[PDB]
């Protein structure tokens, strides 16, 4: 019998639904549920579980676990690359970067002092920001243009890194 060493059941009639991560050193499974994690961090140590190599209660050596600053560094190196993007367009910088953040700049230096903990948060504060400026950058044609350009550029750099990500249905886009 296969049992969750943290919650102690046993996971072999277990539906597809139940949600767990394999220990990459015994390769036994536990409960997304009963360990200290977020549906967020669920989803980034699944779409790349070797960049993590969670390690079970029984195979985790140190405290905190390495799995543990693995994963924190992998958001903020994933949240990184998204910004750098941005910002590396001068369209969508000249547009964004300069005027809770107000504009890209603000996100750069919230980001850079490690005060992102969530993707929603990352990507609200920006959807917010474009389409703060979308709802004001007035109607030349080629600002118009820009405004669809400069939100798609956003969405697919999201997509790129955060593919379990729903940046399409934020609540914030108009
Ligand atoms: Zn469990
Ligand atoms: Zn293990």
């Amino acid at each position: 019998g296969n049992f969750c060493p943290l919650c102690d059941k046993c996971y072999d009639d277990d539906d597809y639904e139940s949600k767990m991560m394999q220990c990459g050193k015994c390769d036994r499974w536990v409960h997304s549920k009963c360990e200290n994690l977020s549906d967020e961090m669920y989803e980034i140590l699944s779409n790349l579980p070797e960049s993590v190599a969670y390690t079970c209660v029984n195979c985790t050596e140190r405290h905190p676990a390495e799995w543990r600053l693995a994963l924190e560094k992998e958001l903020q190196i994933s949240l990184k690359q998204v910004l750098t993007a941005l910002l590396n367009s001068r369209t969508t910088s000249h547009l964004l970067r300069y005027r809770q953040p107000l504009d890209l700049e603000g996100v750069k230096r919230k980001m850079d002092q490690g005060n992102y903990t969530s993707v929603l948060e990352f990507s609200d504060d920006i959807v917010k920001i474009i389409q703060a400026a979308i709802n004001s950058d007035g109607g030349q044609p080629e600002i118009k243009k820009a405004n669809s350009m400069v939100k798609s550029f956003f969405i697919r750099q999201m997509e790129r890194v955060f593919p379990w990500f729903s940046v399409k249905k934020s609540r914030f886009w108009e």
